[PDB]
């Protein structure tokens, strides 16, 4: 069901990933989020980046209006994009997300990345040669702005995404810190299992929330097509046959058993309904040891565009 966060709120441990690339019509997010809620998802992950908060928020409002759920049964996350890290831009960015979703509050607002970008409206601002333009912002000042958003009731909880241990430590040692991040949402799957980061997070009562837990959507802009496809891994597929489940269910169950909250994106009705079967079976200790053996420090988001940024979290 849910895990209790460090501020006393509750996060469902399976969440629905809503990002789809620009080639997927915008209206599909409305349909699939309704299907996710119908299947049993109660945690729904969006972002200003995803150009879908209006569609996702409509799906949530539709399922409330038809009696299927109450607003307090849904855990909705959005995120502060990287051109809005300057503290004066944080509350307006959250207000804009609330307006788009037509919601009074989000359950969770995250700093989407530590990789600050030039302030503006351009999502990935670029110069002449096409180099994205970076910004230098003290993230503890952005964090103070997030904390005021929690005080105002615009976000029930606040946290971060894509932070490494050092960047989290910077927040946690902030003079006059009011709220710790509840979570750190990061790439995490059996080829990049983040065990050192997970240990650090558990020692700080911070939840690690795994994205790209099924191996990412393998978007051309940032993904090497040579990278092994997580769900074609022979150990995952052998465990799927052993349990008569599927490689995606093995990869999601692995996270739950390590105390990681797990996201899963699918825009396919059958796979959405499949993925909630993660609560119907268990992996044994030998199974978990087999999956730990797969770790290969492979982050699918792997581009020069990210790696050249001064606050790139991987090293
Ligand atoms: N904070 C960040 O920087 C960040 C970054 C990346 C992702 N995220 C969040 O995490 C979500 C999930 O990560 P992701 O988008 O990278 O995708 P993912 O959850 O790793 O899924 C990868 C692919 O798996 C497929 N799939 C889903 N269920 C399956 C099943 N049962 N069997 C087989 N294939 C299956 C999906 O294709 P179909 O749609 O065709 O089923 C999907 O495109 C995102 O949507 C977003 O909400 C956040
Ligand atoms: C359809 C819109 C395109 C989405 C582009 N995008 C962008 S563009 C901004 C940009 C470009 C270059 C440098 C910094 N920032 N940055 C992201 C950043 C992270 C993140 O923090 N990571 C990735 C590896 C290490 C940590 C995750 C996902 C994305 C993403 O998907």
């Amino acid at each position: 069901q849910c895990v209790k966060l460090n501020d006393g709120h509750f996060m469902p441990v399976l969440g629905f990933g809503t990002y789809a690339p620009p080639e997927v019509p915008r209206s599909k997010a409305l349909e699939v989020t309704k299907l996710a809620i119908e299947a049993g998802f109660r945690h729904i992950d969006s972002a200003h980046l995803y150009n879908n908060e209006e569609q996702v928020g409509l799906a949530i409002r539709s399922k409330i209006a038809d009696g299927s759920v109450k607003r307090e049964d849904i855990f909705y996350t959005s995120k502060l994009w990287s051109t809005f890290h300057r503290p004066e831009l944080v509350r307006p960015a959250l207000e804009n997300s609330l307006k788009k979703a037509q919601l009074d509050y989000v359950d969770l607002y995250l700093i989407h990345s530590p990789m600050s970008l030039k302030p503006g409206e351009e999502l990935s601002p670029t110069d002449e040669n096409g180099k994205v333009i970076f910004d230098i912002v003290d993230l503890c000042t952005t964090w103070e702005a997030m904390e005021k958003c929690k005080d105002a009731g615009l976000a029930k909880s606040i946290g971060v995404s894509n932070f490494n241990r050092r960047q989290l430590e910077m927040i946690l040692n902030k003079p006059g810190l009011k709220y710790k991040p509840v979570c750190n949402q990061v790439e995490c799957h059996p080829y990049f299992n983040r065990s050192k980061l997970l240990d650090f997070c558990k020692s700080k009562d911070i939840v690690l929330v795994a994205y790209s837990a099924l191996g990412s959507q393998r978007d051309k802009r940032w993904v090497d097509p040579n990278s092994p496809v997580l769900l074609e891994d022979p150990v995952l597929c052998a465990l799927a046959k052993k349990h008569k489940r599927t490689p995606a269910l093995i990869a999601l169950r692995y996270q739950l058993q390590r105390g990681v909250v797990v996201l899963a994106k699918s825009y396919n009705e059958q796979r959405i309904r499949q993925n909630v079967q993660v609560f119907e079976f268990q992996l044994t200790a030998e199974d978990m040891k087999a999956i730990d053996g797969l770790d290969r420090n492979l982050h699918y988001f792997n581009s020069d565009s990210f790696a050249s940024h001064p606050n790139y979290p991987y090293s």
